DNA sequence: GAATCAGGTGTC
């Protein structure tokens, strides 16, 4: 309701917001809506369809290997401004989900907007939605990981899963959780095997060696 | 759905 404020001084406005980023596994998700057929029920008093219908969308990604290199803050914008290309109309104007963030498009930031704009409110259905039957094909494709459950989320079963079974390159190896289980032994075979960028492996090992430093003063 | 447990990172 507020999505409409906006539409009368810019004239196109779209709604962004991502998904998936506090996870330990897969990469971020973006999504841009341009929309103007109004859809009582979000942000209001199986609306996937009349989302698809009746909007443009935009989405963008981020893969794991850039979660690690630029990290997670970055690695969303960064998924968030493909949103926006991706997208085919362009719009005047943006309304972002969150606080500090600075898109291709002029735009203002809204807190808990996922929850007071409608175009907001879209996107973050569209995110969630596709990432999630992203982690679906996730789980076909490494059957030993409940993606399809857990989303790749860092539940109890996620984390036994990778004690049990071994971290995977679409793990986010700059996430403490998946650093802790880290051996420059695997990196290696990651990177030997071509699992890994020659970028990724070194950030990650400058990243180990850095745990370890901080350890180290930590514990004098 | 609203609470309440749990687990992630980023900027100021
Ligand atoms: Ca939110
Ligand atoms: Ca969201």
């Amino acid at each position: 309701g507020i999505d409409e404020l906006y539409k009368k001084e810019f004239g196109i406005v779209a709604g962004v917001d991502e998904a998936s980023r506090g996870c330990l596994a897969g990469p971020v998700v973006a999504a841009a809506v341009v929309l103007e057929k109004e859809i009582e029920g979000i942000n209001d008093s199986r609306l996937l369809d009349e989302i698809m219908e009746k909007a443009a969308v935009g989405i963008g990604i981020a893969s794991p290997e850039e979660i690690d290199l630029y990290n997670i803050f970055n690695a969303t914008k960064l998924a968030m401004n493909r949103a926006l290309e991706n997208l085919s109309v362009k719009p005047s104007f943006v309304l972002v989900d969150g606080k500090g963030i600075e898109l291709s498009v002029p735009g203002t930031c809204l807190v808990k907007g996922d929850q007071k704009s409608k175009l907001i409110g879209a996107a973050s259905i569209v995110a969630k939605v596709f990432r999630d039957r992203l982690m679906s094909e996730f789980h076909r494709m490494y059957p030993q990981f409940s993606f399809h459950k857990h989303k790749g989320y860092a539940t109890k079963e996620h984390l036994n899963e990778i004690r049990k079974n071994g971290v995977l390159p679409i793990h986010r190896l700059s996430f403490e959780p998946v650093l802790e289980l880290l051996t420059d032994d695997l990196l290696r075979e990651f990177f030997e095997k071509g699992l890994i960028s020659e970028n990724r492996f070194e950030r990650i090992l400058n990243l180990l060696g850095a745990r370890k430093s901080v350890v180290f003063r930590k514990e004098r």
